[PDB]
């Protein structure tokens, strides 16, 4: 059986992640990320209208109720085209294929973003700027598709100053240079790196909810101390304490590696291919799954990239 | 090697769902309630009261398309998470198919009230149909019903028009309001949803069907929730689904392809009801469990669910 190596190039914008993406490309597909959904087909300029609510919001004009409604609806739009993406995919996806010290793989997908992103981390950021409900946010984490095998999640490191640098110069249309926003976004990052390693080294939420691997407090269980979310006395709805263990689950399974964007496209590039070795491949599910694939990525990039 | 049996008692609002399921869980079984708590206080503060409100409000022409849909789609999120984490902490625990049909009865049989799909497509088609809510939402969230686990019996119910309007007129469920317009749009959707599983199952096929918009014929596709979408939004000018929408039908159709419908009429008394859904019950698939264990924790977190967000 044919071997697959997705990876999903993710964190914070305005890293560069894209300008060094397409330098590797131009065996290996690359997904873009879905401009044209997110400003035409799923409805009308959302990275607009998501950046103008928040600013509204942080003048006043309007109430944190009405932007959590809009706030809400938006990530809906914004995290579709990853959803039916990974929904079509996982047919095709089989078992781990003794990744690493194995052979070269028949394909290589760099996909532009994870589900999480638009499921988890932007939700999370946009919570903690009053933007989002923390029950919002647990009702995307519910949603979360369960976690393929080689889930290889490539997670960026950049110093503020140079990511407040390259941020500026490339700007989404409609989008809003809020330095708050890119704070929080990084933040949360961050902790979803400790948080996949905090359970990968055997860490219960449960176990630490009542505050060698991280410490809980750096760990994205720390947003879900929100009073809210909360009966009377603290003890933590148990709605919200599954959607939880969901969250746990779905995120230990995943290998993360983090790329030093502190540098040249070119380095950057190299960089991105040398983390390729250790990351996990997989099986493809039959002989037709390859192409089928293929033509996923390239329908998808025509119709959607922008 | 124990069983468990789930049953879905899904279809409309207004029908005496609740009771019948009341009344059989009382002649083991376990019942799994509607998570009104969360659904007025937990979650967010009365939605159903928003959503019949702002309906209304669109409705009367004191809000607009955009307004509404927005608001109607935060509505859905919320209003389906309880089901959501429900399939996802259940999920691990499904095993294989098992049988019913001249087999053995079950540890366990869970009797919840609606499933995920009444959240994350039926309504949000009736709201889109209402025009509350966009064909893109829609698919959106139908990229999101979770995978189908093996041994899932929905059943659907029936109730003839006139019945299901003095049924509905009424017992009052909190915020709501009589939208006769909603309750017609509720009763195409569920109808068709039923059509669409059977369709799915008689072999059809939605792409080599599309030009042309077991219990019974193979319905034409023009009578399966596909025949919804054939709205301009989802157009390319080439004349077909853009790639992305017509994938989100193709995950429609892999997660309403392996469940088991049954249709249970409610145009009876209500210990009739019962007995008669206790009836449907004999033919309906049963599932293992993975960790023998599963059967206790199942149980429990039945009860949880229950004790937090049942009956408000
Ligand atoms: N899902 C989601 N993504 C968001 C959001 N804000 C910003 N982004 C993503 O950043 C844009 C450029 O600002 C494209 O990379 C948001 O609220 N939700
Ligand atoms: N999710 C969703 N559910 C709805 C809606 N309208 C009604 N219900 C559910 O019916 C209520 C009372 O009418 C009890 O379940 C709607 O727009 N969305």
């Amino acid at each position: 059986m044919p071997t697959l190596l997705r990876v999903y190039i993710d964190g914070p914008h305005g890293m560069g992640k894209t300008t060094t993406t397409q330098l590797l490309v131009a065996d290996i597909v690359y997904v873009p990320e879905p401009m044209t959904y997110w400003r035409v087909l799923g409805a009308s300029e959302t990275i607009a209208n998501i950046y103008t609510t928040q600013h509204r919001l942080d003048q006043g004009e309007i109430s944190a109720g009405d932007a959590a409604v809009v706030m809400t609806s938006a990530q809906i739009t914004m995290g579709m085209p990853y959803a039916v993406t990974d929904a079509v995919l996982a047919p095709h996806i089989g078992g781990e294929a003794g990744s690493s010290h194995a052979p070269p793989p028949a394909l290589t997908l760099i996909f532009d973003r994870h589900p999480i992103a638009a499921l988890l981390c932007y939700p999370a950021a946009r919570y903690l700027m009053g933007s989002m409900t923390p029950q919002a946010v647990l009702a995307f984490v519910a949603l979360i598709p369960p976690t393929l095998p080689g889930t290889n999640i490539v997670l960026g490191a950049l110093p503020e100053d140079r990511h407040i640098d390259r941020l500026a110069k490339r700007q989404r249309p409609g989008e809003r240079l809020d330095l708050a926003m890119l704070a929080a976004i990084r933040r949360v990052y961050g902790l979803l790196a400790n948080t996949v390693r905090y359970l990968q080294c055997g860490g219960s939420w449960r176990e630490d909810w009542g505050q060698p691997r991280p410490h809980i407090g750096d760990t994205l269980f720390t947003l879900f101390r929100a009073p809210e979310l909360l009966a009377p006395n603290g003890d933590l709805y148990n709605v919200f304490a599954w959607a939880l263990d969901v969250l746990a689950k779905r995120l230990r399974s995943m290998h993360v590696f983090i790329l030093d964007y502190d540098q040249s496209p070119a380095g950057c590039r190299d960089a991105l291919l040398q983390l390729t070795s250790g990351m996990v491949q997989t099986h493809v599910t039959t002989p037709g799954s390859i192409p089928t694939i293929c033509d996923l990525a390239r329908t998808f990039a025509r119709e959607m990239g922008e």
